[PDB]
């Protein structure tokens, strides 16, 4: 009748003047009225329903509930709930998923924060701001402490009341918490989830992930982890790094321990030396004070290439089980003896040499003097019969020539017969800018004139190209579905988070100490000179 | 024009879906592109040769001229090395046949350029090679023949328009090898090169005998006269693309050195198929057989490139040296080891059956097709099987080397499989791998995976095998070509069990043609260490 129709009509127009709103606050206009018009025109030229649930039955079997500590803040608006978002676009949460914003700022409306807060990081509104509104209905905010036992209390009724309305066959509901929060906040929210908000009895798992940093040294993150295993054990806990994507992960362990061709050469027999790099053209752009505190190697290092490290360099696990693959990463990163300042090169960019990027010493936010590194290139040795004496090079730098991550293992050149018409193969496993896994080969020339001693150097793309270039999800949300399916690979756990620090903490010692200090090197350039005569003098082989 | 241009389209389209049907790539539309751009793709002669090639005079004489192989093959793939400018701009070219001919130049109208390849755009060059053409009625076994011949070779060195004196000889024996004793002993007695300077190579046909002893007995009457730095033994269907895959591709390449091994390799196939049969000419196939036609002589050759140790260096005779080491390392074959196929008539009478042919002895039991197991007892093969396989009147034209890598079964298990490589001959030139990679998108676990083919190189369906080995000749490279040891250690290979097949030990099972062949070549296959992708 009339009320459903009139309901519905103001639904549509609310969920356009939503997506207008939110297309503005993003794109800054200078000419509000001018941009809201353009856009309306364009909203009406484009039928926009995608939503083909595609979780398994086990997904959709029990209640699922999102709790997201910390969620008035910028993690939290700028990339948590989107990425919730593009999975319930994808088809990856269940129908029934229910997300509740947990944090301690007053929101007199908890619509207007959805719609406006909320919405205007939702990427891609022109195609899927229908599904913003639908998406928003699963959205609660609960405003309340971390550090009480009755607000949990209270938390843990209202999701008992959504878990026990669920219409599906178990009982009792699955909890993800996401600590979307300060590190010094983890060890008393956790605290407060054991006692008033574990899952019912009757059925579910808890699962809470877990940001960095955890710890900056061995000392500190270990108490951080005997803060919070009295809580959760490695079970519950998702340590989680944006950064490492499932693609990169899956052209590691697949393109190795599926295949003979791979598997048989991946080891110090064959193997001259591995790279693993991540370099940006973006400086630490007005929060170097923050950075400051950090440096690249406690930033990117000891974390994202480690673990990069660790799968590339692992025995084969005893089943493609999570900890099966995790068991074999703590098992290789024991194997590696900590890491000296001889074994470092340090750098600190100054401003570009065309101006357009201001040196780190220039940010007003640094203190003055300060030695912090932006860049470092460092030598990692593998003491175990596969990789004894193979050099592991992890470099990293802001404000260099390229944005850039890949991994690159060269190896032993075959001398005879073919001598100078031929080089060390290698094999490039390449994130950034784009996905891309080849390696270089010798072959032959094509044509009569080329005799056997005439060869060129080729690209073998090791990639499957599907039919359709379909969309690229990104690494975070990935790894998100990834926690919400039970799959800890690409998470830290706690015994691999020790040894991780136990091999890079006596270098950030000896550096906090003054012992090595970085080397200036304009913003744009590779970086210090000394880093690429460092990793020449380490086993890597030009072209 | 319209039904021309509908024509043109058709057409197109008909390639590229031959095309893509073939390689069958997931990505059907890059393929498409690419192959498409490809498909895209007269003028005078620059010349390519080194200037060491045009230093001296060079005489090509080929014994023979009035037969079969001479007309279509062989003055057809010189034809087509002139006007590639791979032969030196003085070139003098002489058939030499016992045959009248009163009237040269109407031999070389009438019958020579007929079967000269007319892209088109060659014929312009037609009568222009004709002119370096002559021909010498004499006996093959006249010692004065020879000086004779020696004469008329002298006066056309003596043109030559360079400082360099005397000159290189070319002999190419398109003749029956029971006159080959006769010609080379003549060439010694009466036609060697000028004392003042230049080489003499001597091209030999198949077959090169037909077992160890009578391939000893011709190697011994030839040897006298040549050694092997002048004898060339050759083998049409050796292209050099094919041959410097097999040994750039793993030695120049840690990657696949260190794979190429028993270690490493289940199972290698090398596999020689066409969809004709005997074509009527069955009455001469019938004394030679598949084996001695294709197997032991250009299979076996492959078969040594591929298994060969790494030679000492990238010259001929080292390669050589590596063939013959490895041939020796292998087992001589057993009729256990062997499943031997004659061809029947097509299941739509489209092509008719080896005994249908009238020129074929009744009740004959030649073989237009075996399948055998190959041990080469060494470290780097022993307990690998290699399997050749040549059939006629089978179900494709196809040639290639398939090698299957051991199973990784931990931890993949049933998501993997073996890993392959592949290098294509026929239909047309092309090297793949085959291996288990990830499946993009976030639906994919690390369980779901797929078997992708990659492509090193792939050509779609320009001098041929041929007229490469015809150049190799005149570049004096004889990696290609089967050495005089290299030869008697193959027929010891395959002497008891083609000795076996005449006294009649294993039979050829009929097999209609167009079909794959005996169900039980595929059985044998199956019981030998090959397994079947997906
Ligand atoms: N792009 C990013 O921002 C990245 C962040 N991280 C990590 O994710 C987590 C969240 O980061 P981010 O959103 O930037 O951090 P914020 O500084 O924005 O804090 C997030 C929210 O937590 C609450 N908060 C801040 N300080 C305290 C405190 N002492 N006690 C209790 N609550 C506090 C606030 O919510 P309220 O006051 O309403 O309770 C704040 O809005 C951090 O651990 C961060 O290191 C790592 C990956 C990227
Ligand atoms: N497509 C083909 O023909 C292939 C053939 N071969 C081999 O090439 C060589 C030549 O092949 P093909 O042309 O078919 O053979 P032919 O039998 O047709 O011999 C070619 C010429 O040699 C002469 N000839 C034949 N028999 C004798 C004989 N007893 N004594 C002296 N001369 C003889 C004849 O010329 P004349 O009487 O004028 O002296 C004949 O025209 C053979 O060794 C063959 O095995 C291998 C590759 C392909």
């Amino acid at each position: 009748q009339s009320h459903a129709d009139q309901d519905a009509y103001v639904a549509d127009v609310d969920g356009i003047l939503d997506v207008l709103r939110a297309q503005v606050l993003e794109r800054k206009p200078d000419d509000i009225f001018q941009f809201i018009s353009k856009s309306a025109l364009s909203l009406q030229k484009d039928s926009c329903d995608r939503i083909n649930c595609k979780v398994k039955d086990e997904q959709k079997s029990r209640a699922l509930t999102i709790i997201v500590f910390g969620a008035s803040g910028d993690l939290a608006k700028k990339k948590t709930f989107p990425a919730l978002f593009d999975l319930y676009c994808g088809g990856l949460l269940p129908p029934e998923v229910n997300i509740i914003g947990y944090a301690r700022t007053k929101v007199d409306d908890v619509e207007k924060w959805k719609h406006e807060t909320l919405m205007k990081y939702f990427s891609n509104l022109s195609e899927r701001g229908c599904h913003a509104e639908d998406f928003l209905k699963h959205i609660s905010y609960f405003c309340g402490a971390y550090d009480s036992v009755d607000d949990f209390k209270r938390l843990d009724a209202v999701i008992r009341e959504k878990e026990n309305a669920f219409k599906g066959p178990e009982k009792g509901g699955n909890r993800l918490f996401y600590l979307a929060l300060p590190p010094s906040v983890f060890a008393s929210v956790c605290e407060s989830i054991h006692k008033g908000a574990m899952p019912q009895e009757v059925g579910g798992w808890v699962r809470v992930i877990i940001e960095k940093p955890f710890g900056r040294d061995t000392k500190s993150s270990a108490e951080l982890s005997q803060a919070l295993e009295p809580f959760f054990d490695e079970s519950q806990l998702y340590r989680i790094d944006h950064y490492l994507g499932k693609e990169m992960v899956q052209n590691i362990i697949t393109t190795r321990f599926a295949n003979r061709i791979f598997s048989a050469v991946w080891n110090a027999s064959n193997i001259a030396c591995v790279q693993i790099t991540f370099k940006e053209t973006i400086g630490t752009e007005g929060r170097g004070g923050y950075f400051d505190n950090i440096g690249i190697i406690r930033d990117v290092m000891q974390n994202h290439l480690t673990q990069i490290l660790a799968l590339l360099a692992m025995e084969k696990p005893r089943s493609l089980d999570a900890e099966c693959i995790r068991d074999e990463k703590v098992s290789v990163l024991k194997c590696i003896e900590p890491i000296t300042k001889e074994n470092c090169v340090l750098g600190q960019y100054t401003a570009s040499a065309d101006g357009s990027i201001p040196g780190y010493l220039e940010d007003v936010t640094v203190p003055e003097g300060s030695t912090c590194p932006t860049f470092a290139v460092m030598r990692l040795n593998i003491n175990n019969d596969r990789w004894a004496g193979v050099p592991f090079i992890l470099k990293a730098g802001k404000a260099v020539e390229q944005k850039y991550v890949a991994i690159r293992i060269q190896f032993r050149d075959e001398v005879h017969p073919y001598g100078e018409a031929t080089q060390r193969n290698e094999l490039v496993i390449r994130a950034q800018p784009s996905e891309a896994m080849y390696v270089k080969i010798t072959t032959k020339v094509p044509g009569l004139s080329g005799d056997l001693r005439q060869t060129h150097q080729t690209e073998l793309d090791l990639t499957y190209h599907t039919r359709y270039d379909v969309r690229l999800p990104d690494a975070y949300e990935s790894l998100i579905n990834d926690a919400l399916l039970g799959n800890s690979t690409n998470f830290v756990r706690k015994d691999e988070l020790d040894v991780a620090w136990r091999i890079f903490t006596p270098l950030l010692h000896q550096i906090d100490s003054g012992e090595i200090k970085p080397i200036p090197y304009q913003a744009g350039t590779r970086g210090p000179k000394e880093a690429d005569e460092f990793i020449a003098n380490n086993g890597f082989k030009h072209q």
